[PDB]
């Protein structure tokens, strides 16, 4: 895949998703955020997901609502600006994380295990 | 305005816009892009617009379509990754550019005047 086809895949898999925001937050393990700009959902369940999965991407004021819902549902949210940005631009929703984001995502999930 | 209200304003002014992509490209002076990721429209007309105005923001595969339409309509497109990103995150559509982007936007418009 060319960068162009990657961009088509990203847009398509965003558009085909049929989940509301609460459902997306609730099914996530953790939210990686850049406050007021980005929220990315990550799902990782040992022996279910072979790798962390990106569940959602929201932006701007939607991040406020994600924070409100995450608090209600007991999903932790962490400020990781570079990871949030990289996943925003490069990840495909409902797919495993890109290789380049493995190290940073594992660091978040070690934190999550401690939480 | 707090960063939170800025994010609400960005999202609102995006949602209230009622223009299609061709109309947005056609009314722009130049498109600032990060290929396969971002396209931002800029309008600047001396004595009409006191400052450059952000006309649109598109992402992912939509950038391909913006490039196709820009070619048809004679609107130049320039790769400026840092400016495209900064406008993506911080600018309000249908408003003048943020102060921090004045220098980089003026550089693009000097180029445009030469074109």
């Amino acid at each position: 895949g060319s960068p162009e086809i990657k961009s088509k895949r990203r847009q398509f898999h965003q558009e085909i998703q049929s989940r509301n925001m609460r459902e997306n937050v609730k099914r996530s393990s953790v939210v990686v955020a850049a406050a007021t700009h980005i929220a990315i959902g990550i799902l990782y369940k040992r022996g279910e997901t072979p790798l962390p999965l990106v569940t959602f991407k929201y932006t701007d004021a939607q991040v406020q609502t994600v924070r409100k819902i995450a608090e209600e549902e007991g999903v932790p949210i962490l400020q990781r600006i570079p990871l949030a940005r990289a996943l925003y631009w490069d990840a495909l929703v409902d797919h495993y994380i890109p290789a380049e984001q493995i190290e940073a995502t594992a660091e978040v999930l070690r934190w999550l295990e401690r939480q």
